[PDB]
């Protein structure tokens, strides 16, 4: 079997990208952030507190008839931006753009951060790590991803994300239309649960690429591109007037400037990320500080290839019995 579906930009920024979710039967369609960095399927829901939704569809298991409750089974998670969400936890079927699941632990959100509440948009998490950080209580769960992985023709998943467009999560199958040149792989640690690799170094605009070892996550659920100190360092000083602000909480700029573009090595290839993926507009609204793209790690305890680098490729997270990650420009 095979899935396509559509992954559509939440803002004007790329905050987040959205990719409808059907589950239960009839079918309930939620807008799900794709989450590579996590390994929850969790949802706004009929148990979720009144005053802690605003906007969002929810799933209500009681109107499907294919909704079980996974008896005794909890949940909790927190996200590295400070954002929760806990509740319990169904099993139904669920399906993404064609692809479908039987049986898929389904976690009904009873409690979610202001974070959550706040953004109308996005009415779950679809988690897409590997299902070892799956935080269900007393039996860990598997991603969909892991579910339907025997079923699939081939034991892969791509992200095809859009700068200020649509783009395309695939299941099963690598479109060889979607990307220019080949793709390159490269290896995979799953020994923190993440799509955790090795880029092999950087260039800031058409500067010399300098070549070192950056262990990183590839992260369709964080926003941003977050880089050692000295790399992030490296790339505003070519940029002139920024700074970091510890105020706004990161390097800004002035909204006036030309963003040069970051490249990063993947093997012995290159992703190109242009400068304007890295603006990401006035700090506040009318303001001329613009926040930038790329921000350090230092104090996250790890490097995190969000939307800002993965959008500019054609990204394939293998999940073959050796895992690996593949990138293609496109």
């Amino acid at each position: 079997s095979t899935g396509s579906a559509t992954t559509t930009p939440i803002d004007s920024l790329d905050d987040a990208y959205i990719t409808p979710v059907q589950i239960g039967t009839p079918a309930q369609t939620l807008n799900l952030d794709f989450d590579t960095g996590s390994s929850d399927l969790w949802v706004f829901s009929s148990e979720t507190t009144a005053s802690e939704v605003d906007g969002q569809t929810i799933y209500t298991p009681s109107k499907s008839t294919t909704a079980k409750l996974l008896s005794g089974a909890t949940w909790s998670i927190s996200y590295g931006d400070g954002s929760s969400s806990s509740g319990d936890v169904y099993t139904d079927t669920v399906s993404v753009g064609g692809l479908t699941v039987t049986g898929q632990a389904v976690e009904s959100a009873k409690k979610v951060s202001s974070s959550f509440t706040e953004d109308s948009t996005i009415d779950g998490l679809l988690g897409l790590a590997f299902s070892t950080l799956n935080t269900v209580s007393p039996t860990q769960q598997k991603t969909f991803f892991d579910n339907a992985k025997a079923s699939l023709d081939s034991p892969v998943f791509t992200a095809d994300l859009g700068y200020h467009a649509p783009g395309t999560y695939n299941f099963g199958f690598i479109d060889t239309t979607a990307y220019t040149g080949s793709i390159t792989y490269t290896a995979v640690s799953t020994k923190q649960g993440f799509w955790e690799w090795t880029s092999t170094g950087y260039a800031v605009g058409s500067g010399t690429f300098k070549s070192t070892s950056i262990d990183g996550i590839a992260d369709t659920g964080t926003t941003l591109l977050y880089l050692p100190a000295t790399v992030v360092s490296a790339y505003w000083a070519q940029v002139s007037g920024a700074k970091s602000s510890s105020s706004v909480g990161g390097y800004v700029f002035p909204c006036s400037a030309t963003l040069p573009s970051f490249t990063f090595g993947v093997g012995s290839a290159r992703i190109v990320i242009p400068g304007d993926y890295i603006d990401f507009g006035p700090i506040s609204t009318g303001s001329s500080s613009c926040f930038g793209g790329i921000q350090s790690s230092a104090g996250i305890g790890i490097n995190i290839f969000g939307d800002v680098a993965l959008k500019a490729a054609f990204v394939v997270f293998n999940g073959a019995t050796t895992p690996t990650l593949g990138f293609a420009s496109k």
